[PDB]
């Protein structure tokens, strides 16, 4: 007989079981009726959810739940083909047009996922580039490493969010060798921010492309939800609303979200939904849709899961307060865990990672949560996380209210002192250590939103179908 | 001075342009209530959709669209996470033991889709064993390419369902070297399929795992819709239904569907939805579940999403007539065809590929179709087709009643005249192409009916696998 496949996987098994980053997942099912609650195994076994990605909790939004119903009506579940075949419809449409227009660029084009959304930019630049050179952010997500392997290009890694080194990898090629900045605007698993402006400008003086992954900020910053490149403008793109401004925050001419020349978000978590996109050039765009295999070669997502998007979209752009609350309920958290001297890695953003600094003390805290407590936070584990850094991570909504922090605050304090976990004085004595949203804009209502950005009559894209 | 990005672009759309595969998309709205119907841009222009994968119409089906609706009213749409963190549920393991019990394995994992499946998989093995050799069809769809580029091993291109030239590859290299043979059990393009069992016998012989991609054949073959790897031992899967079979149909142990150790397949067609899968033993699965990226580090597909699809394998296990009115639908436009010497590529399968052999009249031929007569069919040309067997694909469903096959034949009929497109005696007269000139499902097989299945297929009372969300 020839090689043994059943050994080789046997002792790769072994490994994550004896390292520890072998995963149980939770039964966890969310209840639209009820956010965030979820229950487990039995209906009657409830958690309070406090680390999904429904950042907005616009998964049961009505009015998404509404588009999905109504679409569903229409078209059935599957969009029953590809985008070449069949699968090309009004729903793509009206989603490609929005995201567009949120990110305030000519052209969008959806993906099945951001996952896939990142690999086929990535691969594609870099196969079509042979010179290109990647500048990537040491803590790049797992889709935009596997993209950068792809491209198969010449590739540098920064020290984390360390725009010196950044500069002086940039500085030792010719300007005329193509680049590729690739970068988060937040990074999920610290809750830090990149300075766009700043990796603008060195893309500017250095003549690379910028490549800005804001999963993580879509819906939750700038007035209109557009991420943080639309935050470093914010007062202007409040102004100017669904239109370009006339001058950037600083009086210039450009924005800087005008200025990255690709953002790529999910619908999978502010939008309540699944799917990825990019938003670009039209030419960038054409360019996608025309080589792209992952976007070639696939089903098109149902028509109902690209309304739903849709209608969270549209919802969520002229609704600032869904920011508001979720900023006060993360501010509301982090002040509370400051007193209590529960560690939590500094961030200015909506996530708060509490560190735990050990594998088996990080499950056991997710186990006592859940199990005692019903509070479902998830351990952040190697690989996801560096060993020795492992934490939990929470994520507040509109949806948590004071009541429900209080519990939660309750409930991680108790569980600190079972298991007798180190509090930040414990840090101190012995790692990884400012707020986006300001006192000014958190005191902003919708009324304080251009109306031009309530219900646009969002026209569709040419480049969605192809171009003449 | 800087790279000139917006220059390679330029040149790259226009060599599209040139080449003339510049893609123009269809507004194609269909229509759940009025199938196999579909509306343009405006409602009141409606057309008839013959090139859908929807091939068993489920996209439609009432216990698909109701099991969407009471999902969402509990569930919302997005799942709100990944499986690692707050996106594991119980429509994902009902959907995964949906998909193990279908194709009578330990373990399914779901994906994104069947692209996202493949190319996780095949990544993964190549990752993991560098000295792996892969064989492949040539005509293998793009995400098993795309996958096996990926897993960055040495590979072996064998012509198309060539049996003897895969064996004269795995020949000449001993046993013991580790081996993937990576096929389809039906190829979209022409309806081609693959001797699944054949290629079993191969592996065996010179020690290699194989791959399956079923996206074409799921919902399809088999008596109960599992794909082509079930229809090789029809008989034993039929008698026991959900079970494992005592034997296989030549009075051995295994059956062909429990001997390959990998088959993939999609939501995305057959059965309505989308998303993609594996399934194979509860150590593979466990080690996609573990390693795969494509599989950890994305969002899971709405628990609607995953609902409608289990409804649809539900449904379509136990109603067998889905497939007999498939392929009779499919038999009757193709021997309609054949009567008109419209010329169809000859295949054992479902699809109808109508020969044109020239890219612009068959963007003509599918212009004139959907415009003058609607229809939509769709043109397939280079580079998804060698040039000069360019080509209209129809795919027939059950919803495609004799009426509408007849509407469809006229047309064709009609536009091969307009355009005074070759027929087959004019193909015959410059030597034939491509066959130009049997059927899995045999009378016997096409005769059964829902009765003429096992019981124990009607409402399976399905368990949850324990690989699903990890094994201790
Ligand atoms: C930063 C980041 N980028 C891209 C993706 C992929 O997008 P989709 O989820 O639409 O596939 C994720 C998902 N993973 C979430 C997490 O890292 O917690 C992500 O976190
Ligand atoms: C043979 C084959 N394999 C895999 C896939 C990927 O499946 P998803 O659509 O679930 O990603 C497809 C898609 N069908 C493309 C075509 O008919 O050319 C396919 O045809």
């Amino acid at each position: 007989s020839g090689f043994d496949y059943e050994g080789l996987i046997d002792s790769e098994l072994q490994k994550k079981r004896l390292d520890k980053s072998y995963r149980y997942f939770n039964n966890i099912n969310r209840l639209a009726k009820e956010f965030p609650l979820a229950h487990r195994q039995r209906e009657a076994d409830k958690v309070t959810v406090w680390c999904s990605n429904d950042y907005l909790a616009l998964s049961k939004h009505p009015e998404v739940l509404d588009a999905m119903h109504k679409t569903i009506d229409k078209y059935g579940c599957g969009a029953g083909g590809t985008r070449n075949i069949a699968g090309h419809n009004i729903p793509t449409l009206n989603l490609e047009a929005e995201l567009a227009t949120l990110h305030k660029k000519e052209g969008a084009l959806v993906f099945s996922s951001c996952y896939v959304a990142n690999d086929a930019v990535l691969s594609l630049l870099g196969q079509k580039m042979k010179d290109l050179v990647i500048f990537s952010d040491e803590l790049n997500h797992a889709s935009m490493i596997v993209g950068i392997k792809h491209a198969n290009v010449k590739k540098h890694i920064f020290k984390h969010n360390d725009l010196n080194e950044l500069e002086q990898l940039l500085q030792s090629y010719p300007k005329s060798v193509p680049k590729l900045i690739a970068f988060e605007s937040v990074y999920s698993m610290a809750g830090s921010v990149a300075d766009i402006e700043k990796i603008c400008d060195l893309a500017d003086k250095y003549g690379a492309l910028t490549f800005l992954d804001e999963v993580h900020a879509v819906g939750l910053y700038g007035p209109h939800g557009a991420g943080v490149a639309e935050h470093c403008d914010f007062e202007s793109h409040r102004a100017s609303g669904i239109a370009t401004p006339k001058t950037n925050d600083k009086g210039g001419a450009k924005t800087v979200m005008d200025r990255v020349d690709m953002i790529t978000g999910t619908l999978g978590k502010s939008f309540g939904s699944v799917g990825g996109y990019v938003a670009a050039s039209r030419k960038l765009i054409d360019w996608f849709r025309s080589f792209a295999p992952g976007f070639i070669f696939t089903t098109t997502l149902p028509p109902s899961v690209m309304a739903g998007a849709t209608a969270a979209i549209r919802y969520q752009r002229c609704h600032i307060d869904l920011r508001t609350s979720q900023q006060k309920h993360t501010m509301y958290v982090k002040k509370a865990f400051h007193e209590l001297g529960i560690p939590v890695i500094p961030n200015p953003s909506h996530i708060v990672p509490v560190l735990i600094g050990n594998a088996d003390l990080a499950k056991q805290a997710s186990d006592i949560l859940i199990n005692k407590h019903q509070i479902y936070v998830q351990a952040i584990n190697f690989p996801t996380v560096a060993r020795g850094t492992e934490r939990l991570r929470i994520t507040p909504t509109p949806g948590h209210t004071n009541d429900l922090s209080d519990i939660l605050i309750n409930a991680v304090d108790d569980v600190f002192n079972e298991l007798q976990l180190p509090r930040v004085r414990d840090w101190e004595s012995q790692l990884l250590g400012s707020n986006l949203w300001t006192s000014s804009q958190l005191s902003l209502t919708n009324d304080d939103l251009n109306p031009n950005v309530r219900d646009p009559i969002v026209k569709q894209l040419e480049v969605s179908s192809g171009i003449k």
